[PDB]
């Protein structure tokens, strides 16, 4: 067991377990989606996942594009990685 | 007065001075930078800039390209404005 070669690893604060998790309930239904309410309620089923199987109150960002966050302490689970050259940014907002 | 035509709003939790002085600082530096090494610290000269301004640590992100976040409780001031095509989201993570 460790992460899929499709998934590639922007940043995590995170178990492997965790990753690989969140790999394989992303991979399948992530493509699907192209425009706008395509990924509005696919973020919103992969936070409702996360609130699940995780804990706590989740928020998932999805970019087509590339980007530059500034570093600051970040208190919770964070997963960062790119599926097919689209980034999936998880954070854990609450436990 | 007013926000410059430039600049517009995605969302904000936030008065229009506040967002007005983001405006400010950020239109006259932002759109020179174009390598990785302007924006990485481009942002983080807009977080410098927020924390002294605003109060507490901020979280700037800087986006080429399109994004789509779950709808979550987001509980301090948060402004989000496109800029030549460029996203530019601000969060204050304390005060």
């Amino acid at each position: 067991p460790s992460l899929p070669p499709e998934i590639i690893v922007i940043s995590a604060n995170m178990s492997l377990e965790d990753q690989i998790k969140i790999a394989r309930e992303t991979i399948p239904i992530a493509p699907g989606a192209q425009t706008s309410e395509e990924l509005g309620r696919l973020t919103e089923n992969l936070k409702s996942f996360a609130d699940k199987t995780f804990g706590g109150c989740w928020q998932v960002m999805v970019v087509d594009g590339s980007y530059w966050i500034t570093q600051t302490f970040v208190p919770n689970m964070s997963f960062q990685f790119e599926l097919y050259n689209r980034a999936y940014l998880f954070w854990q907002t609450s436990e």
